[PDB]
């Protein structure tokens, strides 16, 4: 019926490594600016129509973040669309590290940041080469991970997180923007990771979770996409669902012992713990979903 393209895991892995090779993508650093230029340029080289959303976002403590959401659009005139999201900034503090002396050191964010973006770059390459029926938007969200440090004494507000998705959700890149549904990729490269149906995703978009997990099973990734409800996670999709009202699910790992991968918000979130086979399982599932939408 439909020939779904084959996600190239080696290609995706290299897009992950290329981001990490800039160093930490902390908002307001030259490394962040350079990586943003790399990502926008790559989308444009893969035939996307690129819209940049530069915004002055205010962090939990009053810090102004020079943020840039990057949107790459395929079949831009189609009104029938699927939105694919990943955050591209990295966290400026390894505030979950086992050693306190690292709690003020920026992470490399290989899994938390680079993995989702790298997977979506590989999807963008393939969408260009053979388009699905629906228009696809690849949306790289800034300033997701500048939320209140664990060491901070004071108010820990939910809205300190996901500043780029909040901005995008209130201020779409094109007036009247609609999508049938959305998929957010968050930490999709970790060795041995499995993905359960996330709680907010189940509450806002259970039909989309069903679609995605059925697609994974059908494509042979049923051992990676486990048909079971996991944790409820504050992530970009919460704000997208609440503010933009696009039914959006989160593909995010769940481990029974650590919840998130053990590298999460530690100085160990680097390429040593990225497995291209995890990228493959997630990326191929996303392809299976978008190419079977009519
Ligand atoms: C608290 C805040 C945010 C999250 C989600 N998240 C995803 C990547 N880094 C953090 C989980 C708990
Ligand atoms: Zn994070």
């Amino acid at each position: 019926v439909v020939n779904v393209p084959q996600f190239d895991a080696d290609s995706a892995y290299l897009y992950v490594k290329n981001q990490v090779d800039f160093g930490p993508r902390v908002p307001n650093t030259k490394e962040h600016v350079a990586c943003g230029n790399y990502l926008a340029g790559k989308l444009e080289a893969f035939g996307a129509k690129v819209t940049n959303q530069y915004a002055d976002l205010i962090a939990y403590d009053g810090t102004l973040l020079k943020a840039r959401n990057i949107i790459g659009s395929y079949k831009p005139e189609s009104k029938k669309r699927i939105a694919l999201f990943a955050h591209w900034d990295t966290r400026p503090w390894a505030d979950n590290d086992a050693d306190e002396k690292n709690h003020h050191t920026p992470i490399l964010g290989a899994n938390d940041g680079a993995s989702g973006v790298g997977a979506l770059l590989e999807i963008a390459r393939l969408v260009n080469q053979q388009q699905p029926e629906l228009g696809i938007d690849i949306i790289f969200l800034d300033a997701e991970d500048y939320g209140t440090p664990q060491f901070y004494e004071g108010k820990h507000k939910e809205e300190a997180w996901c500043l780029g998705s909040q901005y995008w959700s209130r201020n779409p890149h094109v007036q009247g923007y609609n999508a049938r549904f959305g998929i957010l990729l968050d930490m999709v490269g970790g060795e041995n990771s499995v993905f359960l149906k996330e709680g907010y995703s189940e509450e806002f978009a259970p039909d989309i979770n069903k679609k995605v997990w059925k697609a994974a099973k059908k494509a042979g990734y049923g051992k990676t996409f486990i048909d079971e409800r996991g944790d409820t996670i504050t992530d970009d999709h919460l704000f997208i669902n609440r503010l933009a009202r696009i039914k959006t699910i989160d593909i995010i790992p769940n481990d029974p012992e650590t919840g998130f991968p053990p590298t999460w918000h530690t100085i160990h979130d680097n390429m040593d713990h990225i497995d291209k086979n995890t990228l493959k399982a997630v990326g191929q599932t996303v392809l299976e979903v978008i190419y079977n939408e009519k």
